[PDB]
């Protein structure tokens, strides 16, 4: 039921993407136990990251790191060309009152003193990196700035997350609209005004609009859908793997951890799975 | 008379660039005293860099570095948004027998085990880097691979340099063509055919085709010109830069210079400009420095 | 009271370095507002860099860059031959649950897919670079691997940082031991035993062991001291540097600053020093710039 | 009969290397057809490079590139931990009169406006590089400067090549002496003076001294020999390999080269083996 669409509009002058990510954002919330404001920052990042990741091909993948000096600390999302995302926030426990407009105060959680970086991993010696300063802190506008100023593509990013009173996620989705080099300086203005006039993405997702519908409303025309794909929260961590974490400590600290408890545990930061090594298992190296 | 153009074609679905860089590549050859194979590697790199630079705006700028492990060492080119390039290679006097096609063996000079990287300065606190493997060593195809990797639109970079027996440059130029979204398949196979179907770019320049004409030839239609700009080899070094560096050595090292040599020649590695500090200049610096 | 020593031991067959860097790592923590795990990565890197720097002479200097792919991003440290370090991490507010040994999970912050590189400026036209894979992520072992790769003598780098619950630094220090040619096997197994047999370096510092005492403890004999030096966190940035950068933006961008903000804050990314340009200062710059 | 020794002296305070490279330098001369002055530059580079290469371990390897602006152009040598060297000069045809001292005028051939670089390849993302300016042009003293100033190890390099009237090589060999960190400022002076007083390496190789003997004369004591190994000119190029060169041109220039000659050739720059592709062979791609 979560998915992403790749689209064109205006006869190939607009390259567009849209997604519905309610289930994956709910899974992020549950795994990390984020408080509402942190959920909003997490889901906004996850959704934007997924759509960046969909711009990739094949086995290529990317990582977004945001750390604006606010109490949530660093937010990291991995996304790939298959629409698999894993993401965490460094401090899930962030509470503030609503802002003046009655929305979760994401910019106070994130902070605006630091950077948004995107690292694309194409192979062992092949990568593309980009970095800008966080100028908004609401995340959607920071991703816009990344696209416009580091990637130098005229773009508009909208991401929205609605949090239920019980702290679960009601809805999440977003879009990215990009104007291609060919676009005549006049059709640019038709789209820029219609974007500036349509309802914010949070309102659109509140009404239950699908990704195609969101693109149509925001664009003022039905888009050519190039591809739809399913998307999911996914983290490939496993116990064998955390072994290497534990191996990396050695035979000393390993002989300890035990002789003192008869066990040890390690935690995946992306998905919060916990791995317990029993006494027998720990002995299998020491 | 060297210059570059920015262009669209096929109702804005093709974005294109082209340049004639004979004079600037000749300046590089002259400054660094490259041998033919190395001039070809240097001038291909310069021309490709200039065109990437043309995709920037304002005061932005970029640096290309090729390090394939070959005898030429590193090839480094700075390019800004205003049509100015400076470039050097580690080892300018690099040359070989002609390759099996009777052309300059650029791949042998460059090496095929290493990377091509592009680092962009896009303003205070806006940063972009890319790095790809060298896949060819002939450079045109490497830049194509960098562009396709970077922007994931079909791209084609052509660059050429013809060198005279006296080691001077006879011609240099290039183009970049990129097919944006919504390019229909008729235009693709038009363009791809033309591409893998038309003459070498350095002979088009030698024939005296303009940048505009080259795009017409390659594209199959007259391009829409968005901008033309003069271009040149330029390094902003000056004697003052080197004076400052000599000062930073301290009195002792300077006095060594005066005593064993009576003078000092400082050389910019980017453009090989040579600056001479007389005994008296150096005495002034020894006495100025703390 | 932070300082570093240079030493020999076992009749000159062992070359050694040690430092107490509590205060400088505390300055880095404070400047950048690192969270515990990131302070440990930052301070380990700083201390290792300082000691590498101590192997240099004169005005020479070096830059360490760690890029393992982890959440902290890049860790960059400049170190000179005069005991001065500046360093930053991309993302200071990085932290996790304790690792399986109940210690700060530095490897998780750093990542284990990337490189550690060292670029040395050894004078006008003398250059040295090294780069190795990250093998651990815990940093001590990575620096050891860099040194063994570089000089091919048995080496050991220890570095530690203890952080308080309030995020301040309680202790930081380190050592490097290298076994030169002709070290007999009795001294090797002496040293290797001691090494893989003695307490953590950050607790030795907390206990209030000096650098000298730490080398004694690790080596099994009192070292011969060759040099002691004061050390510190220092970044030579100043408001003037940023003024110059603002000037370089042009009148228009500056006027935007004045109009939308009434002022401008410029921040050094190396040391996070914050410089404030009042409306009037900015008016001065807008009018000065061409 | 060519070989290299690894040594210590002065109870581990001196780390030393020496080699006899007459046969490999003769092979370089024959392959490239160097004229005498070029032979001297080539052999000096080969011998120094071999001894640098012996400092390496395992499968690690290095490349020395020298290009001083003189008529010989770029000199490149590869050397590995096994003492395999391959090396060429860009212009083998360099003639000058003898210098004032009656020796081949290597510095006029090489030139002193450019750099000596050494790249050590430890793996795909692992390398050490060093570069200095060429300050002598005679090569031995440039290698000394590389070791002293880039690698920061107090060192003395001696390399010598004697060329026969018939242009073949009569002798070639060299040494490197390094002073270790422990060396007391007084035993440094005993060695520095004895080095400054002994006969130049060309004279020593003229008299037929082996590597061990050269170390003993230059050191003033018999060295501890740690290892001896055989050394050779070796280049692993093959026809299959040059295929990739030719493949890298494509199917067009390939269809040509032929339809016009019925063949094509490519040449290894390091060893000057020539590879001929027949009409049938060229067709096996086009
Ligand atoms: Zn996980
Ligand atoms: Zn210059
Ligand atoms: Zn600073
Ligand atoms: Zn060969």
């Amino acid at each position: 039921m979560d998915y992403l669409v790749k689209a064109l509009a205006y006869d190939g002058k607009v390259r567009a993407y849209a997604a519905r990510t309610t289930d994956m954002v709910n899974e992020g919330q549950r795994r990390h136990g984020t408080w509402p404001t942190a959920s909003a920052a997490l889901g906004r990042t996850m959704t934007a990251s997924l759509m960046l990741g969909a711009m990739l091909k094949g086995d290529d993948k990317l990582t977004v790191k945001i750390e604006g000096g606010g109490p949530i600390g660093a937010i990291v999302a991995d996304a790939n060309a298959k629409g698999e995302v894993r993401a965490y926030v460094s401090n899930p426990q962030v509470h503030f009152d609503l802002n003046a407009a009655g929305k979760l105060d994401v910019r106070r959680a994130v902070g605006t003193n630091g950077t948004l970086s995107v690292v694309k991993d194409l192979g062992l010696r092949e990568f593309f990196t980009g970095q800008v300063e966080i100028v908004s802190g609401e995340l959607g506008d920071d991703f816009t700035y990344y696209l416009v100023s580091s990637e130098q593509v005229p773009s508009s990013v909208g991401v929205g997350v609605l949090v239920n009173p019980d702290n679960t996620i009601l809805a999440a989705g977003g879009f990215i609209i990009q104007l291609m080099p060919g676009t005549d300086d006049e059709t640019i203005t038709k789209i820029e005004q219609r974007l500036s006039q349509v309802e914010p993405i949070s309102k659109l997702i509140q009404k239950g609009l699908t990704p195609e519908e969101i693109l149509e409303e925001v664009l003022g025309e039905k888009p050519e859908i190039l591809e739809t794909m399913p998307v999911r929260f996914h983290c490939p961590c496993s116990k064998e793997r955390f072994e290497t974490a534990i191996l990396g400590l050695g035979k000393k600290e390993i002989q300890d951890m035990i002789e003192e408890d008869g066990q040890a545990e390690a935690v995946c930061h992306f998905c919060n799975e916990k791995y317990l090594f029993t006494k027998e298992e720990l002995e299998g190296l020491r």
